[PDB]
Order: C-alpha cells, then structure tokens, then sequence
C-alpha cells in the first residue's frame, strides 16, 4: 500500500534510535502524508545527533570555559601579601585539585 | 486514507519530541499493524533522545559534586584574607561564582 515505505521509515527510525545516527531517512521528498512523517523523524534524527555530539564533546567545553576563572584565581594568589601566603599556597593547591579533577573525570566513565 | 489520521498525529508527535517534549506521549504503540510498528519506533527515538539528555544531566551534576569541595575550601580561605588583600578576596569569590554559573549553564543548555 503506502506498507512498504512505513516499513522502511521505521525501520530506519530504530537503526536510528539504536545509535546509526548519520543513517539517512527514507522518503523526506515524497508529497503525501508520509514525506511528513519523514520529515518529522529527520527532525528527531538531528535532534538525537546534536544531543550525541553534545555529550561527547561536554567534558572538553567544561574544560575549556572552567579555565578562564580558574585561572583568574591562580593569578589572584599570585597577587597576594606575603602575609596571606599560607592561603595563597592554600588556595592554589585547590585549584591544582579543580585542575585534576576535571582532567580526570573522564577516566571514571572509561 | 484510512491511515491517514494516525500518521499526521505521529508526525505531530515526532515534531514535538524533536523541539524537546521528552516526555510526549507517543499514541497507538499497542496496534500490530504498520501504525503501531510505526508508533514503537517513534517511541524508541524518544527514549533515547531522554537517555542523552539525562546522560548529560547526570555527567555535569557529577562536575559539580568533585568542584564543590575545592571550591568551599577557596571560599572559606578568602573569609581569612587579610582587609589589605580584600580586592583580592572579592575577585576570587567572583570567580568561584563564575564556575558555578558556567555549571548551571551547561545543564540549562546555555553552554
């Protein structure tokens, strides 16, 4: 009927579903009710790529953004009176300890 | 057709999951025939798009638990700092709330 192609989509939609995020959805350019559907799954697939992409790359984007005040706070020790060097050292080693904690996060998971 | 209905209402489901209603609910998964085969897809799409997004959830919300020590600890040292050293002080509790607003932002999305 139209059978075979909603077969086909749904197919399609659990290779997706399963992890084949890059596969290519059959039948977006039909011009009846199941080209919407297509287009509908096309918008989940990519929504289901963004948010894979997402979480793959999150770690080094917390990495990254973390780094900007946590060095501010490095320089600030760098900044302060010998008389508050024992929380300047103090204050630093907690930042080496953020540092190596985000550095090893990732290991956790691995 | 026939078929036509479900369909379009599927499709109006998909689009709403895609835009991020995670918790939609996908209709006609208990039919055999092409719709409900249909149906189950769609909603296997939905749940692993929920698992993503509580993965995310999950690994930022474990960030912020390893930080939040190290980060109290900065907090109280600041409270010891000398008055002459109060600039400094001030800059760094800005910055230890700038580490916490990059988290937030991550798990809103902003990030």
């Amino acid at each position: 009927t139209i059978t075979r192609p909603i077969i086909e989509l749904s197919n399609t939609f659990d290779k997706i579903a399963e992890g084949n995020l890059e596969a290519e959805v059959p039948h977006q350019n039909r011009a009846d009710e199941i080209g919407i559907l297509a287009k509908s799954i096309e918008r989940l697939r990519r929504s289901l790529k963004q948010l894979a992409d997402d979480r793959t790359l999150l770690m080094a984007g917390v990495s990254h953004d973390l780094r900007t005040p946590l060095t501010r706070i490095r320089l600030a020790t760098e900044m302060m009176s010998e008389q508050d060097g024992y929380l300047a050292e103090s204050i630093n080693k907690d930042i080496e300890e953020c540092n190596a904690i985000i550095e090893q996060f990732i290991d956790y998971l691995r």
